[PDB]
């Protein structure tokens, strides 16, 4: 028995990959992710030009999870484009490239350049919809009119299947609206739920201080704190987007957590905080643990249980 | 060395109270909370008419917290008004009464009738701004024009100092807008942050089932999942509303969690999931734990550290 699957016209040895931003910023990182047992990898969300990111400390983790306000540090789009075009070994696993330009125009200009490499090599685009609206306005995914516009422009500019990275929502009306917006775009073939839970605040009791330096300690939450939120978003989008795939992201530390993501509707399962903390070894463990739960339940394929979470009455 | 506080023209032996909805639905519950060592109590959020609420199971708890979709079960306004005017012993501790009408008009009629009792007995109003909107719209506090509408009419109909129970926000632009709206209303003297983290989904791996019956298993999250979110919201409002009190609510299981809330700016500190799980004995433990932390740091009163969370640079 094996966890192999096919989607977006690619083949994957297993449904696991890193979450964008974790172990994927540098050529060394991407080489490390490629040499891992993961079924795929995704590059750090990039901008046109290189960015240093925010002052450190900017990431911290704890037994229940992590907090970060990295500030989109990245080597720049030319670098990830070149990794996709000349360096990545597509015989090893598929690659996704994440983009998070600081305006619609910057994103349009990056996707136009990405298109021919996508055609030629099969790199897949994950558009990060936590990219900024503007200061003064919520991130783009929490402003449905700007979201519709980004997607209009990117679909026109890119013209090939892509996916989107979504922030979590917390209100059923917002699931209905967000998903209807996404379903206006036939080229949006996968929806990744979720990005970090925005602007939480970790305080250290001993020092009476926040733990990261940017934004007066406020930053996005990952890890155990966000698993039920992540499952709710995957399932809400899975229900509402029957002609798309959903990729689950959030609070994956075990094969069990991955199993619940898939029950919720996930096709692929991304690993952030737990990967940052444990390292790329985690993928062999996660595969073994998911195959073990499967064997005990008698499931031979992921298809047999994906999206089959039971409701009560 | 003192946990005492004086606010809103009342005296409180300590900053702890139940979170609305926990251990506060029936006369028996409210007498139990009064007999406890809590510094105050709040009644279950009520509607004009009694309600049975949603079908069961509708609440479940786990090591890292709870999920609920209770559906506002409650004995009706007349019962909580009678408890406030005739049954509560104000010599023991102060009472808050929470209301959560299903329309602006329902809220207006309850506050008109609460007003004379508030004036005469000193019962304090907590207006629940997660009260449900017209369905297919977001909850009232995620719809800034509905929120403004509710607070104008309640200010007018009530005419006395009150507070508001807020859902969590996840986006800085949302903090800024919400606090600006609250700051339009001088009678809003306290802001309770936060209500449950909306529409999470808990899935049981063994049974492959959601754990609550309503809303296909979607419900609000409390407990350890939500502490950083709750701390972020406390501090965001503490900083943006210098003329109002902030009450903290979310993820309190220990004197240490309470300490972090208070550092973030909390005055009162409410306890939901951990109280539902542990019972009212929690309050003695919480007081002893918080006093132990204070003794170790040389703090003699709450005001010596309230809101004094340090940032880095
Ligand atoms: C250090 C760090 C960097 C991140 N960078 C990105 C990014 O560049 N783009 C992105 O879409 N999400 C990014 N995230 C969010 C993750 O991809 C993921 O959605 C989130 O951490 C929740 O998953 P987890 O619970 O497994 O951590 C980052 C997370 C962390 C912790
Ligand atoms: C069973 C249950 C019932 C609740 N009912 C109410 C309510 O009637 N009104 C309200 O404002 N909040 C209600 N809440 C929210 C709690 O007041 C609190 O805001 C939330 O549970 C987070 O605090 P915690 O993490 O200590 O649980 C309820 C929570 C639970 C778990
Ligand atoms: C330019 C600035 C407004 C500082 C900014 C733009 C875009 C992002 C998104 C990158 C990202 C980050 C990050 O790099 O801080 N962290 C996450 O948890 N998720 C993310 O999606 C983060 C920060
Ligand atoms: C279950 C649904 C019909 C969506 C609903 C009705 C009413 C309320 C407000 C009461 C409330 C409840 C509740 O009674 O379900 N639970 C919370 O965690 N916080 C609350 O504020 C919250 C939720």
């Amino acid at each position: 028995m094996c966890l192999k699957l096919n989607l977006l016209d690619h083949v994957f040895a297993n449904p696991f990959m890193n979450a964008a931003g974790v172990l994927c910023s540098t050529e060394e990182d991407l080489r490390c992710m490629t040499a891992s047992s993961s079924g795929a990898l995704v590059s750090k969300s990039c901008t046109s030009a290189p960015r240093d990111g925010n002052p450190e400390p900017r990431y911290m983790a704890f037994p229940l999870g992590s907090i970060n306000s990295m500030g989109l540090p990245n080597l720049g789009f030319d670098f990830y484009l070149k990794y996709a075009s000349d360096l990545h070994d597509y015989s090893k696993k598929p690659l996704f490239l994440s983009i998070s330009g600081l305006s619609v125009e910057e994103n349009v200009a990056m996707v136009r350049r990405l298109a021919p490499v996508a055609q030629e090599k099969g790199v897949l685009l994950e558009l990060n919809l936590s990219c900024p609206n503007v200061p003064g306005k919520p991130q783009v995914a929490y402003d449905f009119e700007a979201m519709r516009t980004y997607l209009q422009q990117v679909s026109l500019a890119y013209g090939l299947p892509f996916g989107v990275k979504m922030p979590p929502y917390f209100d059923i009306a917002h699931f209905d609206t967000a998903a209807a917006v996404l379903n206006e775009f036939p080229l949006v073939k996968f929806v990744t739920c979720v990005n970090s839970v925005g602007n939480g605040l970790v305080i250290d009791a001993e020092s009476e201080s926040v733990v990261i330096k940017p934004k007066q300690g406020f930053g996005g939450l990952g890890g155990k704190y966000i698993l039920p939120t992540a499952l709710a978003n995957v399932n809400a989008f899975y229900r509402r987007c029957p002609d798309k795939l959903v990729f689950g992201c959030g609070g994956v530390y075990s094969g069990e957590d991955a199993f619940l993501h898939i029950l919720a509707g996930a096709s692929m399962v991304q690993v952030g905080t737990a990967l940052q903390e444990e390292g790329p070894g985690i993928f062999t463990r996660l595969e073994d643990e998911l195959l073990e739960i499967m064997a005990r339940k008698g499931y031979r394929t992921l298809e047999e249980f994906r999206g089959r979470v039971k409701t009560i009455e």
